[PDB]
């Protein structure tokens, strides 16, 4: 017999400056904010593993 | 009065597996061989030594 006080959800930043809520969304529609030339990787192991 | 041999200047090799003589040239015309794709880099000084 209270009345519950409801937050408004907050929101998050993506590349251009632009807002959105979820971060899944701004991946699929505009990605990360930094930009990284490209990944040189590395990997131990066996060769099942490397396959 | 004596013979003087001579030996003939070896070669290098370069992109493409082809091979030259001088490092400039076949920079220039057939490039590295493997690649980098980026050089994220950081300096330290002053103002007049950034600008």
């Amino acid at each position: 017999m209270k009345e519950l006080i409801y937050i408004e959800e907050p929101s998050i930043l993506f590349a251009h400056g632009q807002k959105c809520t979820d971060p899944r969304d701004g991946l699929a529609l505009f990605g990360p904010l930094n930009q990284i030339y490209g990944i040189k990787s590395g990997v131990v192991g066996t060769q099942k593993g490397l396959q």
